[PDB]
């Protein structure tokens, strides 16, 4: 019911990787924005994303991360400054 970057990222990632676990944490409030720009600039600039999906099986880290970056290329071109990624398989996780 809110059309924003977080929702787009969740939709895209969940659709493409069908993760069993998907954490999308906005930490932009620590690293960006200002009251002089508020309401007129994109404040969704910094994200920590954890994705636990079976699609990562047999992938080295570089390939997993390249995949995720590829899926979020539009966001990186339209306001997303920093994207931190943890990409695991369910076996690699609790």
């Amino acid at each position: 019911a809110i059309e924003n970057r977080a929702s787009r990222m969740r939709e895209k990632l969940q659709k493409e990787l069908e993760p069993v676990e998907l954490v999308i944490e906005d930490v932009s409030y620590q690293h960006a924005g200002h009251a002089g720009m508020k309401g007129r600039t994109d404040d969704e600039t910094h994200f920590n994303v954890k994705i636990v999906s079976k699609g990562f099986e047999g992938m080295n880290l570089v390939k997993r991360h390249r995949l995720v970056y590829h899926l979020l290329r539009e966001e990186l071109d339209t306001g997303l400054h920093a994207l931190s990624i943890v990409s695991k398989t369910p076996s690699e996780s609790p």
